[PDB]
């Protein structure tokens, strides 16, 4: 008799609640959590950092967690109606020195970066004493340069461990780095070094990615010919290789560096200088280049990571994904260096030699904590336990995933091997705009179910709205829009050169609040459910059906690997629900006739879900068309469907 349902799970719902394990107990000799050992716990917290008396708690966080040149005096002020929002206003700082510089002083041999190479023989440690040394040396190379306080530079580089020192150098002397995605074409790199207007941009020779070549020289030479203010471009020798070279346009990073020192000042930031900016995927639509400041968002990230993967000094925290995305910024790069422990840079691929790649790393370094994406749980589940279930994994103890909801299949799979029914689950829900994690369990305190995010973030106070009426549904067992009721510190503070996008995207369709732009649902228990994007609802007489509800579904069958729905106008239901399937590769589709794998996938759904919810048409197909984040772009598909990267020939094909 609850409105609101889980996630469709193979588990029943009174065996499908899971404790904090003792990995997260403190027992075993593991450090103690710093929030625990209950929901109580959380809570008792979180009502510090929302509300009308929260300031206290966040002045005293960010003069805790930061190190500060010159002491603020507001903790905060703006808000979403004209987008002014400003945290801790007067105080300066600089994000290279908290990553660097202070834990240089203490340690200088402690290991930043544990160094993840293509090969796994070419794998090894960086301390914060070269990475640092690194960092200097490329901020020494930009000033010679010009490149002033607040001028934009660009960022064209593969998983090596030297673009954390390029996103530092720039953040050592006030100038906003704009990285792209290492494999962009030089169409989408164009438009994204013209649209920052940058004078300098920072690439490799050549990027190596589970065994391929990514032409990094050769792309920026394409798109630079459309991008006539570039006036300097400094090249990593990361392969060898040769490549183009324009003279005095091009220099190489390793002959710059040697003639500076090794040693940089740092430029002394306001809290609201901006510190980067970061164009989205688009998997809805045209990308926005996101905006976020210095303080807020470096407090954001150091928090997050601190609380949500319950991080400790001596921790090597491994998050997999690549710095081109916000996972890569936030929970890589700044999230783990504020906090001055060691994090990793993995430069290949989950299936690269073998899909034990992911757990081989895990043993070679001893990693305490996992981060991934669904996409790539679920590519690791189809190539079978037998690269999983012989491995130590120990190390671990806080198994995390970003970026779309994780099905309760591929939850379980992620728990039971990767984890061995030891580890913490903590499904992190945010976005680009919002800098950090806005809502994720705490691993020593909430009691996980699989497919949900459970509860917010401190400083997050969510809401969710009817969006027929546009008003807060209160209580429990509500679904609808996922809205936010205040300003955060790491809150995207713009889109560059267009606020106007800005306000009329997050701000204007319901005043006074954040919109998020995904469907959420607060069960009986007051766990938080993203169902998905608002834009991809299918609407079948009246049933608003989501995403995560009907792949969940189909991915229960025996066989099924990854699927996608997305809707389409019918003259009886309004819209009509089309799945496109990709099965294992494993499976024989010669002995199943393909009729009746479609009739048990539409009684599987209309079993879990209901009646309405049964695709109208099931297309197999060999991949879906995904972005480089690894998100599932549903607008093409539905277009498809509609009759409006080689994926989408195959796609184009079956359809017809
Ligand atoms: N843990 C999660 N659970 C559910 N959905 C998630 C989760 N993490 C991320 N998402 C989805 O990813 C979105 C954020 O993705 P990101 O900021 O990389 O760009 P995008 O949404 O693909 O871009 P665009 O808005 O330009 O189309 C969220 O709005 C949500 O839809
Ligand atoms: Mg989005």
């Amino acid at each position: 008799v609850h409105h609101v349902h889980p996630l469709p799970d193979s588990v029943p719902e009174s065996e499908d609640l899971f404790a904090p394990p003792p990995r997260m107990q403190g027992k075993e000799g593991r450090p103690k959590p710093h929030i625990g050992p209950n929901y109580e716990s959380y809570v008792k917290e979180w009502a510090k950092t929302v509300g009308p008396n929260s300031d206290e708690w966040w002045a005293a966080k960010a003069r805790e967690t930061l190190d500060w040149y010159d002491d603020f005096k507001t903790v905060r002020a703006g808000g979403f109606e004209h987008g002014d929002v400003q945290w801790f206003p007067e105080g300066t700082l600089n994000a290279a020195y908290n990553c660097l510089d202070r834990h240089y002083y203490k340690n200088p041999k402690k290991t930043a970066i544990i160094y993840e190479a293509d090969e796994p023989s070419e794998s090894r440690e960086v301390s914060y004493e070269e990475l640092m040394q690194e960092t200097c040396r490329v901020a020494n190379v930009l000033k010679s340069y010009g490149v002033k306080k607040g001028d934009a530079v660009s960022i064209y580089l593969p998983m090596t461990w030297q673009a954390a020192a390029a996103f530092l150098a720039c953040a050592r002397i006030g100038a906003i780095h704009s990285a792209v995605f290492a494999g962009f074409s030089a169409e989408s790199l164009r438009d994204r070094v013209n649209d920052c207007e940058c004078k300098v941009l920072i690439t490799t020779d050549e990027g190596r990615r589970g065994g391929k070549t990514i032409a990094t020289k050769q792309i920026v030479d394409a798109a630079l010919q459309q991008c006539p203010l570039v006036e300097n471009v400094l090249v990593l020798r990361r392969t060898g290789n040769k490549v183009p070279m324009t003279e005095g346009r091009d220099k190489w990073w390793d002959e710059e560096c040697a003639k500076m020192p090794a040693y940089c000042p740092c430029e002394r930031m306001a809290s609201e200088d901006p510190l980067f900016i970061l164009y989205t995927s688009g998997s809805t639509g045209k990308p926005k280049g996101v905006v976020h400041s210095t303080a807020g968002y470096l407090l954001g990230t150091a928090l997050t990571l601190k609380y949500v993967f319950d991080a400790h000094p001596d921790d090597r925290f491994a998050c997999m994904a690549d710095i081109g995305w916000i996972t890569g910024h936030s929970y890589i790069i700044y999230g783990p260096l504020a906090n001055g422990i060691t994090t990793a840079v993995f430069e290949s691929t989950p299936v690269y030699p073998t899909p034990s790649r992911y757990w081989d790393f895990v043993d070679k370094w001893k990693a305490t904590q996992l981060y991934t994406a669904p996409t790539a749980i679920r590519l690791l589940r189809r190539m079978g336990e037998d690269h999983v279930k012989n491995h130590d994994l120990s190390s671990l103890r806080v198994l995390g995933s970003v970026g779309e909801p994780i099905n309760p299949e591929a939850w379980h799979w992620y728990n039971d091997f990767a984890g061995k029914n030891q580890c913490a689950i903590v499904d992190t829900y945010w976005m680009t705009e919002t800098g950090s994690i806005s809502i994720a369990p705490l691993p020593g305190a909430i009691s996980t179910k699989p497919g949900s995010a459970t509860f917010p973030f401190f400083g997050m106070d969510v809401d969710i709205i009817d969006p027929q009426t546009g008003q807060v549904l209160e209580g429990n067992d509500v679904e609808g829009v996922l809205v936010a009721r205040r300003p955060w510190p790491s809150i995207a503070r713009t889109v560059y050169r267009d606020h106007k996008r800005y306000l009329e995207t997050y701000m204007k369709p319901y005043p006074g609040y954040f919109f998020f732009g995904d469907g959420a649902a607060r069960d009986y228990d007051g766990y938080m459910w993203i169902k998905g994007r608002v834009d991809d609802v299918i609407n079948v007489s009246g049933h608003r059906l989501s995403t995560a509800e009907v792949e969940s579904a189909l991915i229960l069958h025996k066989g099924v690997a990854e699927t996608a729905v997305v809707g389409c106008a019918d003259d009886l239901t309004g819209q009509a629900v089309y799945a496109f399937v990709t099965m294992k590769p494993e499976f024989d589709l010669k002995a199943t006739k393909e009729a009746d794998l479609s009739k048990e996938l539409a009684i599987q759904v209309r079993k879990v879900i209901g009646p309405f919810a049964a695709p109208k048409k099931i297309y197999l197909v060999s991949d879906l068309p995904k972005t480089r984040s690894g998100k599932i772009m549903r607008r093409v598909l539905r277009k498809i469907v509609a009759g409006e990267p080689q994926i989408v020939e195959e796609v184009k094909q079956k359809v017809t």
